């Protein structure tokens, strides 16, 4: 048993008119994405950067040159969603990782371009973190792994749906 | 295919030295997890609830009568784990939903007793989270929520003996 077994035995015992089963899957999936993150930032802090920070660096990057990209673009392209990108993008603009260049077909409008410095970062974070991500997921079996991520994209596809 | 389908492609051309596979399964975990939990706290918000603090009432809860837990024990029973928790339980105690008791075996040493107002919300908050991570997950089929539910554990398996 793990330690989300321990707790629907906890509710097993303390709530049992509730079925609390739905907490089992729900919560394996969040206490192993917190367990990741930190696996994950224990590699990105070399650089210097947070979660957040490598995703949009990485997101422009994975544009091609002249890695720039408009403020919708940049947010359908992160691997993961989150709120507002204001006070993120002024950040990054503050640490000169990205530049904010003027739309050439609209005056009005911002675009997001990768500067020189944060694209000699980007690239070098991607590879220690592809490394990275390589280590964690070794432990685990080909065949466990294989389904593992078959059956995140399951679970992907219906809350994407919603 | 996906968006980290899509991001793997970017990076099929942008570096096609380095092979990014282990960004996939990674990838759709965290992108999962962040879905996942704008799920929860659309439930948990009625309760003025944030994640953390619904997590910290349902430990409490889970102990059992009379809800008191040391903050050891409170933080190695939690369903997922984060920094500390002296703010945390410091804003808990503002709200009315916690108090710290002194241990009666050591007059240097708290304890965190859930309140009578926090055990009536939690005891409602739960009823509704249940049913709601129950909506959630029915639209996977049984076996690939339950094939994905045991490679979660798999995975969490390794996480934790890092
Ligand atoms: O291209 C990316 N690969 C990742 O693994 C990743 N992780 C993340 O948060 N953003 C990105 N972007
Ligand atoms: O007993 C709990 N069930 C959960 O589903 C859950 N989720 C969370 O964050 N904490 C808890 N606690």
């Amino acid at each position: 048993l793990d330690a989300v077994d321990a707790i629907l035995e906890q509710w097993r015992r303390e709530r049992p008119d509730l079925d609390a089963s739905p907490m089992g899957p729900i919560g394996r999936l969040r206490r192993c994405a917190v367990l990741m993150d930190q696996r994950l930032e224990s590699c990105f802090s070399r650089f210097d950067l947070s979660s957040w920070e490598f995703d949009m660096l990485a997101t422009l990057r994975r544009a091609g040159a002249p890695h720039c990209l408009s403020p919708t673009e940049l947010f359908s392209t992160l691997m993961v969603t989150s709120g507002t990108m204001t006070h993120r993008l002024k950040r990054l603009e503050t640490r000169g990782f990205i530049e904010r260049v003027q739309n050439e077909l609209d005056a009005r409008s911002t675009l997001v371009q990768l500067t020189s410095s944060g694209l000699e970062l980007i690239n070098r974070a991607v590879e220690a973190h592809i490394e990275n991500e390589r280590q964690v997921l070794s432990v685990l079996p080909a065949e466990v792994l294989a389904a593992l991520d078959t059956n995140l994209a399951a679970l992907l596809r219906g809350l994407e749906s919603h």
